[PDB]
């Protein structure tokens, strides 16, 4: 739609001192200015991983499917893939811990035909959810860019998503994940897989940073092959927004 | 009200400790389970102070005085009572920072008639606003229970006030106090003053606990003549939600 972005090399230096491939969108006030230090790879689709609970729970609420923000989600006790995920949740709960087989049932209710008129309407990425509804973000043929995704987020942030204000509002409470007096922090991990060398796994940091009055729009991923690389997803990002005066 | 409320007297030693008269209440899941100190002062009515910024803000929002959750309250350059407050503040901002002039002139705005009408659909108090329009709730006639803070906090957490859903949710998310995965706090401070010693001014603190897929709403109180025991109306209400295992 419109969308300033200016390619800034000076912030490879982070990603180079630490051997990794990937990108950081990063903008101010809106998307009328922002920065990246890959203009190619800011603009590459990857599979939305975990990132993909954002959507998924506005459409949940959309259609009904989940009743309001205070629905529990029981575990059956048949065992999971985490034992973290062994237990009820609440909506915030389970998009914040990545609790994958919520998040698939409330997939199945929805249902293709609503799914893809959803996605149509948020312009999510390639907006193929082809390759079995139980699993189209987390091995399927969806894809996202990183400039996408804080479209996306600038969206969601200002209640202009196809969606109640309500149900925007919800899901944005559910993010949050570092409150001070003037400084909010509301963000979204995500991990593909470590794949294979050939063809590598992508990980994700999405959000958004609410510093005194300005904000912050944020869009990170990186090539992943090695699990105990996970924590620069925050890390690298973490040091670009410090440098920027932001972090603190 | 329904409200079942047990006076519980092994809380008076964290009080006893300090010299402190006060009272804390606090209720698990809803107000049918609640438990005091202090069953007296539990009913006993106080200036709200800065608690009051809750309701405040919803009518606010409700009567178009503020726009929308971004509005952002200018500075005018003019000295104001604290330094915390000589700055552009957002909604969130202003709360968590207690920015009485922003509320101040939010308040005047909205006028007599109708901050009468919204502090009788809360069931707000006394609902007493008499004494001057932008300052009844610091020195004037308005006054609260623990009792009825807990019950308005209750209706908020529901959504279940007169209200637009969407103005209470912006107003909960700019209560967040805490954010952790599974550990959700959202609450406000307040003080009237050091009174007299004769008549001790009242210092609160309220809020409730969202702990996996439980509840709990909380509020206290206590006198206060001497600034430096302010702390304590965090530190107390912390040991007790503490040896109830609700923190930690």
């Amino acid at each position: 739609g419109h969308m300033s972005i200016t390619e800034n090399t000076s912030w490879n230096k982070e990603f180079s001192a630490e051997a990794v491939n990937g990108v950081f969108v990063l903008c101010k006030s809106s998307s009328k200015s922002c920065a990246t230090n890959d203009l190619a790879r800011a603009s590459k689709e990857y599979l939305p991983a975990s990132t993909f609970k954002i959507p998924n729970a506005i459409i949940g609420l959309e259609t009904g499917v989940i009743k309001n923000e205070h629905q529990v989600f029981k575990w059956d006790g048949k065992p999971r893939a985490m034992k973290q995920w062994e237990r009820d949740l609440t909506l915030r709960g389970a998009i914040q811990v990545s609790a994958v087989p919520v998040f698939q049932q409330i997939t199945r209710e929805v249902g293709e035909v609503r799914m893809q008129k959803y996605l149509k309407k948020f312009s999510y990425g390639n907006q193929n959810i082809s390759g079995g509804i139980d699993k189209f973000w987390l091995e399927g043929q969806l894809r996202i860019s990183a400039v996408n995704q804080v479209e996306f987020l600038e969206s969601l942030y200002l209640n202009k998503l196809s969606a109640s204000k309500e149900n925007q509002l919800i899901v944005k409470e559910a993010l949050v994940t570092e409150a001070a007096p003037e400084y909010l922090v509301h963000s979204k991990t995500g991990f593909s897989g470590v794949g294979t060398e050939s063809n590598p796994g992508v990980a994700w940091w999405v959000g958004w940073v609410e510093k005194e009055t300005e904000v912050y729009f944020f869009a990170f991923n990186m090539d992943i092959d090695n699990e105990s690389k996970l924590p620069l997803r925050k890390s690298i990002p973490t040091k670009i927004m410090e440098s920027e005066g932001i972090i603190g």
